């Protein structure tokens, strides 16, 4: 409490490599955050053993309600997760998820509409940023630093203010951010099935 309450609360909600990824990434740059999921602060004992000096595991409910809540679990389970809070005012919910078919793994049929914009649906007065989808966990839990470059992870959403906060936390990161703009403009593009998913690009 008294802790947190000098900086922006970060909550990893994740699952897999690319919760572990998060974790790693925020511990290299020294930037507390918080991390749970449905299975409960137990299940997150592995994150704990490696990153526990910058990551801390907490209960859904406490990490919910953190000032930046990224949505790292499967597409499919974000609904049961967020349904639990009911007003998100004032906090920005970055979707991290891919909606992607089993077992053929192609871009889900969602009748044309946006992954991110369904997402942004249900969490109703949630600033939403699309951001850290786009590469595989390997590549997102290595250092972001190449000598001569920073590894790039694109952005985008529909409030600039939240995409610029999103932005502030991948630069601290050690990543370069870059803001494709609205979720309209990123979706041909940013969304899983598109050109700049699992691309691997350097800023120099």
């Amino acid at each position: 409490n008294l802790y947190f309450q000098s900086m922006t609360t970060y909550a990893i909600i994740g699952a897999g490599a690319i919760g572990s990824a998060l974790a790693e990434r925020f511990t290299a740059a020294q930037i507390p955050a918080i991390i749970a999921n449905s299975r409960g602060p137990a299940s997150l004992s592995s994150v704990t053993d490696r990153f526990g000096a910058s990551v801390k595991a907490v209960e859904l409910k406490d990490a919910l309600q953190a000032d930046v809540v990224i949505l790292a679990v499967p597409y499919d389970s974000i609904a049961d997760i967020v349904t639990q809070v009911s007003d998100w005012g004032g906090q920005i919910v970055v979707d991290a998820s891919n909606a992607i078919d089993f077992p053929a793994f192609k871009p889900r049929d969602l009748g044309g509409r946006l992954s991110t914009e369904i997402v942004s649906e249900l969490v109703p007065g949630a600033k939403v940023v699309k951001a850290f989808n786009t590469l595989p966990a390997a590549v997102l839990a290595a250092d972001p630093d190449k000598g001569t470059g920073s590894r790039v992870l694109f952005l985008s959403g529909n409030h600039s203010d939240a995409n610029r906060q999103v932005a502030e936390l991948i630069s601290s990161l050690g990543f370069a951010p870059v803001d494709l703009g609205t979720l309209a403009a990123s979706g041909p593009i940013q969304q899983f099935g598109r050109p700049l998913v699992a691309l691997n690009l350097l800023k120099d």
